[PDB]
């Protein structure tokens, strides 16, 4: 039990969720702390780059009223990236890297459309009873209607801007809106930026793994379109190819409306929209991490070693003139020499 006992909602409305809405996996977890932003422990966790769920930021307070109808009326007439998938797992592909690996075609199609088309496409699926799932993921721009601009202005910019200043982070790079169907799964991956994951509607089970568990999670090659994702099928883990997955230990939480999960830079995260929980809405805030310090302190952090491993794969990819020779060169380098 990583998320703990399901939290009770105000007004004696009882269980927000129950454990049968969670998917079953083979690894143990422990709870990410649920704290208040006023708690000095929450401050220590963020500076030390450990995950924390803040319960009372009011970061996206004006957005707590968002649903499909309100958004459809006010978000405007931009294009929204909608990812499709025949299964519940939404594996993403770097379309630019799809050239290096000709021997693969994607399984989660992206399709640009207008917001009203996505809403029509969604309740079509619920009435046809079909198995197809959709996931709208669109960076917020200024092509957005007046009432949503007002809501944006209503975010707690005082709090998050001071968090950016106190941690030495870079600038805010994007505000990703995510709207998803129940049961949708974003499979385990890590990002290179600091993330405040602000939950708006519905419930999302977030399972995180620290950077020192690189060896248990087996990311794709840097040049692979699925760069930064685990190769391990959490529903059917191949212990023969991925034996250290038997040693993986996660940090787990379930975020609901009003909650803000800090996902530290380089922390693995597996996110799922709770089964039979309806649609989920999230806004993400991405900050570039703080610049690498003056004097390098040893021993290195785990995330610096990941960054080192990424640079070696990149450097080899361009030195050899072909990303596909990285593998054989690296094996030639270690076989009988370092293993
Ligand atoms: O689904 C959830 O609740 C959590 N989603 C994520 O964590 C998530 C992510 O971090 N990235 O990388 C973006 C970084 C480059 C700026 C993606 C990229 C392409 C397509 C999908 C995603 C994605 O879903
Ligand atoms: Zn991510």
């Amino acid at each position: 039990s990583g998320s703990g006992e399901p939290r009770e909602e105000a007004g004696a409305l009882g269980p927000a969720w129950d454990e049968s809405q969670l998917r079953s996996y083979s690894f143990p977890t422990r709870p990410i702390p649920r704290l208040s932003q006023s708690d000095p422990r929450a401050e220590e966790l963020i500076e030390n780059e450990e995950p924390v769920v803040l319960t009372d930021t009011n970061l996206v307070y004006p957005a707590l009223k968002w649903d499909l109808e309100y958004l459809q009326e006010n978000i405007g007439n931009g294009d929204f990236s909608v990812y499709s998938a025949s299964t519940h797992k939404f594996l993403y592909y770097d379309e630019k890297k799809m050239a290096n690996f000709q021997n693969f075609k994607p399984r989660s199609n992206r399709e640009e459309m207008k917001f009203h088309e996505f809403v029509e496409k969604l309740q079509d699926i619920q009435q046809r009873g079909g198995e197809e799932r959709l996931y709208l993921q669109q960076t917020l721009n200024d092509t957005v209607g007046r009432k949503i601009v007002m809501d944006f202005l209503g975010f707690n910019w005082n709090w998050i801007n001071k968090q950016q200043g106190k941690r030495g982070w870079g600038q805010l790079t994007s505000n990703l809106l995510l709207i998803g169907m129940e049961g949708n799964v974003t499979p385990a991956h890590y990002d290179e930026q600091q993330n405040f994951f602000a939950q708006i509607k519905g419930y999302k089970r977030c399972i995180l793994f620290p950077p020192d568990q690189f060896e248990c999670l087996y990311p794709y090659p840097v040049h692979h379109p699925c760069d930064r994702q685990s190769q391990v099928d959490f529903d059917n883990p191949d212990y023969e190819r991925f034996p250290n997955f038997q040693n993986v230990v996660g940090y787990e939480t379930v975020v609901g409306p009003g909650d803000v999960l800090y996902i530290p830079m380089y922390w693995w995260h597996h996110i799922e929209s709770l089964l039979n929980g309806g649609i989920t809405i999230t806004v993400n805030f991405w900050y570039k991490g703080a610049p690498t310090p003056k004097r390098i302190e040893y021993p290195l952090k785990a995330h610096q070693k990941v960054a080192i491993m990424r640079n070696i794969e990149k450097m080899l990819g361009e030195a050899l003139g072909n990303p596909q020779e990285v593998g054989p060169l690296l094996n030639t380098m270690i076989k009988g020499r370092y293993n």
